[PDB]
DNA sequence: AAAGATATCTTT
DNA sequence: AAAGATATCTTT
């Protein structure tokens, strides 16, 4: 499927080849930095020619955003059946060492969740599917010659800020929490789990459906929420009682 | 000195360089993104170099922040003089067309400007200058031609996602202004000005002591600040009011 | 101008 | 777990 070969082009490719530098176009190259934006921008650049190569081996059209600042970070579709989009996107985390349990901010519950046209690239309604390609790497704190520059000839040379990168392919919902993955920008928080508990799907919520009525109604501040809804039991207990 | 070291190399190495990609180790190069946190962490990495050549020139260490989310980019102190930390920060925004207005969020107003120890790499009253490092380009729309990957021998054929790079380094105080930057996450708002006014230190504040009184004073929605001041002008009066 | 969007982290 | 930090943008 269009799925299981982009997956298995992304782990293979992450397997294969370790990105080390940004290059100028007459051939000097600087090294990465360890912040946290950095690195999930470097694997967000790594992922693009491989979610657009697989893409046009499965004949779907491939679209980024035109504006900033909209969800997803690409857009794939036939052309002969437009309403059945999917909505690819990129999202990173760290590990302190290797294999601790990690979690992922999974976007604003208040924006296209809510608002069928708000901060989205084609309204939310046209997509069919909404997938997470995750990255999750341990850190490693620079080194000195980190702030030199190279050639070409030194790129095996190069230190890493990162190392033990492991990718992911799975649905939001599917990996989606119940507990907000930040406060005041109001984002899902995934499950708080093991890598190969994303890889598996090991989540809560029993359907797609489930996942985006509990973001809907999910209060905003903990205040709030302790008269409706704090966590999934209690989300099924708001259900039971007739959504009081 | 320093300072006038720096703002050459800084202008030198821009005109020189045009950064086109990330580069593995392997030697393929994956294109760069239009996406805003692409050309920030891009123009980031293409300053760490330079600045930390020009700072060992003048006998400065260069330390970069340990924790994530610490405030700034780059510390830099003489080894005989350590409580005169020089915070050297490094901020980016775009035009659509060349030579437009821009303005910069200048940091939060809430962190190590009202908490000594607060979002800090060292406590802020160790240090007694803040550098920015501004960064301004034009925008230019992404080519499908930025999804392939290309080899060390394709490097001029590589599509940017930018053009007209400009580059400033100003004092934080001189080029802030009188109205918030960012809502929800409390940032310092520069002047909205041309470049050259940046590059000129054509600011609102008569010195870095009322910088830095406005904006630990400043309240944060406009409620709040309807009764206090919401403008230069109006804490100007508070101050005559009695701080009150 | 004001506020809440973009992604993810640390603090409490 | 809650909420406000990290940088910058768009919508109001
Ligand atoms: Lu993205
Ligand atoms: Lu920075
Ligand atoms: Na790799
Ligand atoms: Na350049």
């Amino acid at each position: 499927s269009l799925r299981s070969d982009l997956i298995n082009a992304l782990y293979d490719e992450n397997q294969k080849y370790d990105v080390c530098g940004i290059i100028s176009a007459e051939g000097k190259i600087y090294p990465l930095g360890s912040d946290t934006k950095v690195l999930s921008t470097i694997f967000e650049l790594f992922s693009r020619p491989i979610i657009n190569k697989i893409a046009e081996k499965h004949g779907y059209i491939v679209e980024e955003p035109k504006q900033q600042n909209h969800y997803p970070d690409f857009t794939l579709y036939k052309p002969s059946e437009p309403n059945k989009k999917i909505a690819i996107d990129i999202k990173t985390t760290y590990t302190n060492k290797e294999n601790e349990k990690i979690k992922f901010t999974l976007g604003g519950y208040t924006s296209f969740i809510r608002n069928n046209t708000k901060n989205i690239v084609y309204p939310f309604d046209q997509y069919i599917a909404h997938w997470i390609i995750g990255y999750v790497y341990t850190r490693v704190a620079t080194r000195k010659s980190s702030l030199k520059t190279y050639n070409i000839n030194e790129l095996n040379e190069i230190p890493k800020p990162y190392k033990g990168v492991k990718v992911f392919l799975q649905d939001k919902w599917v990996i989606a929490g119940d507990l907000a993955g930040s406060g005041n920008t109001t984002n899902i928080g995934s499950i708080h789990a093991h890598y190969k508990d994303f890889v598996e799907g090991k989540g809560i919520f029993d359907s797609e459906d489930e996942f985006l009525d509990y973001w809907r109604n999910y209060e905003r501040t903990s205040q709030l929420r302790n008269d409706k809804y704090n966590n999934i039991s209690e989300y099924r207990n708001w259900i039971y009682r007739g959504r009081k």
